């Protein structure tokens, strides 16, 4: 029987297990499905640890994620097509569950279809070969649980292995010397260690929107984030400054571009993430800027040097788990014979090209939002994934960015339509910047 | 012409490439020689990074050094036999010098030996094969500046990797609830950030009594540290106390076993190090404890289920320059012929067994110091490597022993008769407590 390698117990690859087993139950045949997994369970970056670096085994730590982290875009617009929130949960919750719930809601579904036992935990690929004469995949794992390495033939690679844990981390003057912590955004984990310190964050993007956030709701005296681009340019708080780009520190004394400069206590370096793969050849590796269309992925999944080899979940995102459900079931069905790749190159490489071009039509983030659902509609055309209210999921983060534009630390404390029913989900029990309570018991009361 | 791959350009890899240029010299021919190292630039654990965690490029961190470290024994015990500290710096120095100035001496060395040239820089091994077949080793790295994997076949690999890089992370009850900074020693860089701070330091070896005595320098309000098995028995400062195992944390309050608690603000696990090959496979990667008999490597560095396979310095080291020296030559004479290994496999393991067993024959600090002065002591008799004064040395160390016995805190403030000229070396301009500044200026003045 063919024999599939799916690298990443994450959303996605999670996605990808699921796919298959939708169809099998159909009657169809599947191959051999075998996720190797580095972390000892499955959720990928949802799976929280207080650990940072390398983990128990001496791997680095793949999650990015921080205590109080709750979910940052309306859960309406990633719902499962195949396993809504009500069903998991039975009742109506609110938008925005902190990472606990939304971790259960994940799990929930992975555990009804049984899926499981496919996966090998604590199994970090080392390496992935491909051999034209034998039309193999080698994939090379590491099973810590034995200490032993081992090599096995797949007729296809899907990776599914993220790309926010390797942290982008820039040298400044004065990095090297400043009397205070310094830490990327990948290994920031508790917004408590702030309280009462003048905190510099550095970017202007999602996770410097977050993480100052964090900070500023658990009692940072004050916040400072910095841009080199495009300011953030929120209502922000009275104790929040958003300063162009930093160019220096002396002592504790940060200077930036306007010529301005000020003392901060910690800097928290929230530059971004690069896709990085320690497992793969160059003729097997993706090479891309973080986007939303990715390089050298035909139909952004296809990786058009080698298309037996696929990539789930290497766009930046708006759409998140019912996006990598689109693609797990494209994935699928290109293996299963029911999608059939061009033969020819020009065309894969066309295709991304073309994607590229009309990503680029537009900065406006109603655009690229709109871009996303775009692919996310495509995609759900051409298999037998459960259509959905796209449009409904695109108005849901329409009216989130404007609820962020109008409080951006009250942005939380909203409510959106249900793309199944149309009603509006309940208003939680308290509000965002009080609720400094994690847990799921907590959060369902 | 046969090839060897070194992996990696620490004091190990250094000095297995001065051993081969110091043999064609001599007119011998030498095999090409190939050196990967995954950082910038040489010097290993010596070459300090303000980073932690993944590096610039995101590969784990090798560096476990922190600011303001200095030798941590007489620098007299660990003087290359073909390279003095007065052909290099000129003068007489005092015995402690700190890390930037050990560095220097370090690099002046390979400077001389014009060995450079042999090293790939920022190229991390990515794997290691085997193939009877051919006799050939398959050397797999990346380099980080083109971006490009390759692979190349070699008919020795010597593994100089270091094994105090990956650290041994323990969970507690309660470290991933703990409202402090939780730091292993690999990720320790700044004692200045526990200043004021009750610090809570896990271990009773090399790393506890350093990194203990640092935050004491530099202002901690008090140091806990805790041991599991023999406590470290120093005379401690009168703000630092001894504890036996830690059971548990409650908030911030460290339970012991002996029923007492203390609330800290930090903990700094110095609970030490693994060896981890994250590039090899079961058939060469060498398991081993961290001791003075390491296991499978006859004469402790061959690798007994491949002896085209060496392994340099993953002993546990009260020696360690010259130790390394003896080495390299060692395996250098083993690849040129000078040597020739067992064609018994049974003689090899043997060997190993002969060491294991006389180390365990006592626990005497003083014995084990002079085993392993026994074990360069053989070495060097092997090989046309200079033979040096190594009974000197041994005294050197118990002088050292004695010291700190005596003062814990003050033992950097003595000298030490050098092992060529039986003279004792100037005592530094400033006592260690009072030294803050780092820099190998304000050293050398
Ligand atoms: C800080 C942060 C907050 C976020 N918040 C939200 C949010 O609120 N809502 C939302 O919808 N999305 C959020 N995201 C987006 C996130 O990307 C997706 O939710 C989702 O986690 C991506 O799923 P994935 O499976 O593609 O990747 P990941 O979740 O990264 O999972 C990849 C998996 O691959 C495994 N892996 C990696 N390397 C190897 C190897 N060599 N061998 C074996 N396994 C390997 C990892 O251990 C991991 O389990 C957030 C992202 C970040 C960084
Ligand atoms: C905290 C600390 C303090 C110490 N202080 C002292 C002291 O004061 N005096 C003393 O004599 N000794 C000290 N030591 C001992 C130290 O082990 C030796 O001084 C020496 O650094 C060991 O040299 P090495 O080359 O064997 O290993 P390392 O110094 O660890 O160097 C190994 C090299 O291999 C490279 N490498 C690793 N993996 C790869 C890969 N996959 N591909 C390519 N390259 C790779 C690394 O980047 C590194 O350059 C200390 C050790 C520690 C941890
Ligand atoms: N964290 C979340 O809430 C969350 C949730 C789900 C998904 N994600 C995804 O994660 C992706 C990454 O989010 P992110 O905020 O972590 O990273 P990001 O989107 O790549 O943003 C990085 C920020 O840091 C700045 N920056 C990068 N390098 C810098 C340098 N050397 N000096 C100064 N500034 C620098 C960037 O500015 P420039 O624009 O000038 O480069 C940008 O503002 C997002 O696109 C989002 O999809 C995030
Ligand atoms: N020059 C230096 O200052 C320096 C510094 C660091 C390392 N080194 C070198 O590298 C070696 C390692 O030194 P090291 O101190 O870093 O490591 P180490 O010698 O292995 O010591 C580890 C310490 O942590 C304790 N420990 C380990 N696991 C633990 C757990 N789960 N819970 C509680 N305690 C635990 C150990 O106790 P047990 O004994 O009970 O296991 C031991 O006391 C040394 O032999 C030396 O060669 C040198």
């Amino acid at each position: 029987t063919k024999r599939v390698a799916v690298i990443g117990a994450g959303p996605s690859g999670l996605a990808q297990l699921r796919a298959f087993q939708s169809a099998a139950d159909q009657g169809a045949e599947i191959p051999e499905i075998v996720c190797f997994e580095k972390q000892a369970n499955w959720g990928g970056l949802w799976n929280y640890t207080w650990r940072t670096g390398l983990d128990e085994n001496g791997e680095p730590v793949h999650c990015s994620m921080y205590r109080y982290l709750w979910s940052n875009g309306p859960k309406e617009g990633l719902e499962f097509a195949d396993y809504s929130f009500e069903e998991h949960f039975g009742k109506q919750i609110a938008s925005y569950p902190p990472r606990a719930v939304l971790f259960d809601y994940i799990e929930g579904r992975v555990h009804k279809a049984d899926v499981r036992k496919w996966i090998r935990f604590n199994s970090p690929v080392r390496w992935v070969s491909y051999d034209a004469e034998t039309a193999k995949f080698t994939v090379t794992a590491h099973n810590h649980e034995t200490d032993s390495t081992y090599s096995e033939d797949f007729d296809h690679v899907i990776c599914a292995s993220g790309h926010f844990s390797t942290p982008n981390v820039p040298f400044y003057e004065g990095f090297d010397t400043f009397n205070g912590r310094i830490v990327h955004a990948h290994d920031f984990r508790d917004a408590r260690e702030f309280e009462g310190k003048d905190v510099l964050v550095m970017g202007a993007s999602s996770s410097a929107e977050d993480i100052g956030s964090q900070c500023w709701k658990y009692g940072a005296k004050s916040i400072t984030s910095c841009y080199r681009s495009a300011p953030m340019g929120y209502a922000w708080p009275d104790n929040w400054e958003e300063k162009p780009a930093l160019e220096k520190l002396t002592g504790k004394t940060a200077h930036f571009a306007d010529g301005s400069t000020r003392d901060v206590d910690a800097i928290i370096l929230c530059t971004g993430y690069k896709h990085f793969f320690s497992f793969l050849p160059d003729d097997l590796r993706l090479k891309t800027a973080n986007r939303l269309a990715t390089a050298d992925l035909y139909k952004g999944v296809a990786y058009v040097h080698n298309p037996a080899m696929f990539y789930l979940g290497m766009q930046d995102q708006w759409f998140t788990f019912n996006m990598f459900d689109a693609q797990a079931w494209w994935v699928r069905d290109a293996i299963l014979g029911r999608i059939t790749l061009p033969k020819d190159k020009a065309a894969m490489l066309a295709d991304v090209a073309e994607r590229e071009t009309r990503e680029e039509a537009s900065d406006d983030v109603k655009y690229a939002i709109r871009y996303q659902a775009d692919y996310v509609k495509e995609l759900v055309a051409e298999t037998d994934y459960p259509s959905f209210d796209i449009d409904g999921a695109c108005d849901a983060f329409f009216e989130w960015k404007k609820h962020k534009a109008k409080d951006i630390m009250a942005f939380r404390d909203n409510s959106y339509k249900s793309v199944i029913t149309g009603t509006m989900a309940p208003v939680h029990h308290t509000p965002w910047k009080e609720a400094l309570d994690d847990s799921m018991e907590a959060y369902l009361q």
